């Protein structure tokens, strides 16, 4: 550590270009960088009010690549990598792999017509075998076990049941 530094230099314009440039919707939620083999990977983290994707991702950085290449002083040597992407929650739903790995954690979703006459509801995932999810669902002031399929969801996300 010292005073003077690129990296850190860094920080601070590309955090100064960001704000105005975007200008919302888009908000940004962070930015740093790694150590990938031999390239510095550029790490801007994006979120968003309900919504995004891979598409956004594209025309995020887009709009920072004017406002990327004139962050001086400081000439990167050359191998240097840059990529988008946004923090979303920490581990969603997005794919089984998400679910057979939660286990253990309290999960809500909301279904376009419904599981067990209901389209959103509350419950804590248990466990996950044979492409089901054995879950405490919770409704109407009511808590019960029932099985989850696997192809329904729409509206998963991480929760935890109470803070206690």
């Amino acid at each position: 550590g010292s005073g003077v530094d690129a990296i850190a230099t860094i920080v601070e314009l590309v955090r100064e270009v960001v704000e105005p440039v975007i200008e919302a919707p888009f908000e940004l939620v962070d930015i740093e960088y790694g150590k990938i083999g031999s390239d510095m990977i550029l790490s801007i983290f994006v979120d968003k009010p309900e919504g995004i994707t891979l598409n956004d991702t594209a025309d995020l950085t887009e709009m920072i690549s004017p406002v990327l290449d004139t962050i001086k002083p400081d000439p990167f040597p050359e191998q240097y990598f840059l990529e988008i992407t946004s923090p979303g929650l920490e581990r969603p739903l997005k794919t089984k792999d998400a679910v057979a790995g939660a286990v253990g954690k309290y999960i809500h979703v909301g279904l376009y017509q419904a599981i067990d006459k209901q389209k959103v509801f509350e419950g804590t995932l248990l466990a996950f075998e044979e492409d089901e999810l054995t879950m405490e669902y919770m409704d109407k002031t009511r808590k019960k076990t029932v099985q989850i399929p696997y192809s329904l969801v729409s509206k998963a996300r991480l929760a935890v049941k109470l803070l206690e």
